[PDB]
RNA sequence: AAACUUUCAACAACGGAUCUCUUGGUUCUCGCAUCGAUGAAGAACGCAGCGAAAUGCGAUACGUAAUGUGAAUUGCAGAAUUCCGUGAAUCAUCGAAUCUUUGAACGCACAUUGCGCCCCUUGGUAUUCCAGGGGGCAUGCCUGUUUGAGCGUCAUUU
């Protein structure tokens, strides 16, 4: 239950700053949950998500794939991993668009801020 | 007997009801006090690699700076060794700027993209003419400054 009286129980205001959330508001919108792996190792339990992540699909039609994110769509809320596509019948090829909750990193892209990210929210950074 | 006409069903039409949704409205409550001559509200015209609008902006033109975040944007195209970085982004924040023609709208005028005058500077053999660049020139009122006007009026003068 909600005790304070500064955020908001209104579904309809809650569906309008979902869906009207600029790109950085989306950017954590759009986090994942890391591996039993990652997750030991990190001591931390989910990430914001980035291009170069390595994810497993754990639910839907593809489950149980592999890849690295081509692309972060946020402006359809997606992620775009490469070997998880679609074949048209013209022999095109169309990435199908995934949702960061229903993945799980394997092994993420570390640079200098995702490490300060991870140190920030406790991470042994091991 | 058909055709025709009528009724009913199924399927197909016409049409967009019903149901189920809802980034909208409505009403109540709480908190706050902030437009403009330092040029507002409003208007017109423009601005994007491909845009008519909406939204945003002003010739620095869907933006510049600065700060925070930290890798997007994307409908295509392009760029993406910049990506362990004073650093992507139609991102957030926003204290520095720009801000066309206007508009209370302020040289005058305006059914004109009309006509002046002043200063500095530049070019044309130029203080005077023509041109370009920059800066000015409204009204009422207040305080002050300077220059004045009035036998309104006071001293001082062979
Ligand atoms: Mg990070
Ligand atoms: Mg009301
Ligand atoms: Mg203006
Ligand atoms: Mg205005
Ligand atoms: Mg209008
Ligand atoms: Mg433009
Ligand atoms: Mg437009
Ligand atoms: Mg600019
Ligand atoms: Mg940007
Ligand atoms: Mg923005
Ligand atoms: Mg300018
Ligand atoms: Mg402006
Ligand atoms: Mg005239
Ligand atoms: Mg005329
Ligand atoms: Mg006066």
């Amino acid at each position: 239950a909600k005790q304070s009286l500064d955020v908001s129980s209104d579904r309809r205001k809650a569906r309008k700053a979902y869906f009207t959330a600029p790109s950085s508001q989306r950017r954590v919108l759009l986090s994942a949950p890391l591996s039993k792996e990652l997750r030991a190792q990190y001591g931390i339990k989910a990430l914001p998500i980035r291009r170069d992540d390595e994810v497993l699909v754990v639910r839907g039609s593809k489950k149980g794939q592999e890849g690295k994110i081509s692309s972060v769509y946020r402006l359809k809320f997606a992620v775009q991993v490469d070997k998880v596509t679609k074949e048209k019948v013209n022999g095109a090829s169309v990435p199908i668009n995934l949702h960061p909750s229903k993945l799980v990193i394997t092994k993420l892209h570390l640079d200098k801020d995702r490490k300060a990210l991870i140190q920030r929210k406790g991470g042994k950074l091991e």
